[PDB]
């Protein structure tokens, strides 16, 4: 995405940046917290741009381990 | 059962297991991937207790070593 590209996640590994950094780099933690209980919370979450890059980052380190 | 629970947690972050290699122990980022583009996909992956789980494990991290 424009906001959050290959490169750029690149970048975030580089400087080490686990997947929770990120989450709370984008003010998402406590969030993230309540969507694990609320199926109302997980689903507002589910909706935002902070939540798809959360997950971009997650599969791009996933991609880069093993 | 299933779902997770603090013990579970604090053995996983003690073998080392981080928020995306508990993605994988799932087998949710192939899911991730293909609900980006779909608010439904998003929804029902949401419903997941596989999703909840790894929501939970992700704030456990944060705040624990
Ligand atoms: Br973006
Ligand atoms: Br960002
Ligand atoms: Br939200
Ligand atoms: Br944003
Ligand atoms: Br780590
Ligand atoms: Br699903
Ligand atoms: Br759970």
């Amino acid at each position: 995405g424009p906001a959050l590209n290959t490169e750029k996640m690149k970048t975030m590994l580089k400087a080490g940046m686990t997947v929770d950094d990120y989450a709370a780099k984008l003010k998402l933690t406590d969030k993230i917290a309540a969507a694990a209980n609320s199926a109302r919370a997980m689903e507002k979450l589910g909706e935002t741009l902070k939540m798809k890059k959360l997950l971009r980052y997650l599969n791009y380190v996933a991609e880069h381990t093993a």
